[PDB]
C-alpha cells in the first residue's frame, strides 16, 4: 500500500531508467548474476556468461534486460492495480521458470543498487523507500500467486 506521493516518487525513479532502460536493465542483470550467479543457472539462454565481460558484452542480455524493466515499468505504471500484468508474471515464473520468490527478493535489492549505481546522489532517501515499498508490492502480489500455486 503505497500513498500518491509515494507512487509519485516510484514513478519518478522510473523516469530515471526509462532514459536508458536498456542499460538500467542490463546492470539490473549483472548485478542479479554477479551477486547470485546461482540465478544464472536459471536462464538456459544466459549460463554460458562465465565472466562479467561476457554478461556485458552480451546483446541479448540487453535485451533481455529491457524485457524484464519495460514488464516491471508497466506493473509500476499501474500504481498497485496491477493484477492482470502481474497474474501472468507470477505463473510463467512460478510455473515454467521456476524461480523462487528470493530470486525476486534479489532482483529487488538489485535495482536499488543499479540506481544507486547510476545515479549517485540522486537516488533520494525518500525515493529509495517509494522504490523499496513498490518492489515490495510487487513480490508480495507474486508471493500470493506462488503460494496459491504451491511453489517454493
Ligand atoms: C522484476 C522482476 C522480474 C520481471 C518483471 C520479469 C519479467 C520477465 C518477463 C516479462 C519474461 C518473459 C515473459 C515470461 O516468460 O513471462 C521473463 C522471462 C524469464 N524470467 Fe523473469 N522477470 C523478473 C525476475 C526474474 C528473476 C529474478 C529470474 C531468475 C533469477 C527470472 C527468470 C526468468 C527466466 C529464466 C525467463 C525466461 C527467459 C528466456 O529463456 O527467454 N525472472 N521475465
Amino acid at each position: 500500500g503505497l500513498s500518491d506521493g509515494e507512487w509519485q516518487q516510484v514513478l519518478n525513479v522510473w523516469g530515471k531508467v526509462e532514459a536508458d532502460i536498456a542499460g538500467h536493465g542490463q546492470e539490473v542483470l549483472i548485478r542479479l548474476f554477479t551477486g547470485h550467479p546461482e540465478t544464472l543457472e536459471k536462464f538456459d539462454k544466459f549460463k554460458h556468461l562465465k565472466t562479467e565481460a561476457e554478461m556485458k558484452a552480451s546483446e541479448d542480455l540487453k535485451k533481455h534486460g529491457t524485457v524484464v524493466l519495460t514488464a516491471l515499468g508497466g506493473i509500476l505504471k499501474k500504481k498497485g492495480h496491477h493484477e492482470a500484468e502481474l497474474k501472468p508474471l507470477a505463473q510463467s515464473h512460478a510455473t515454467k521458470h521456476k524461480i523462487p520468490i528470493k530470486y525476486l527478493e534479489f532482483i529487488s535489492d538489485a535495482i536499488i543498487h543499479v540506481l544507486h549505481s547510476k545515479h549517485p546522489g540522486d537516488f533520494g532517501a525518500d525515493a529509495q523507500g517509494a522504490m523499496t515499498k513498490a518492489l515490495e508490492l510487487f513480490r508480495n502480489d507474486i508471493a500470493a500467486k506462488y503460494k496459491e500455486l504451491g511453489f517454493q
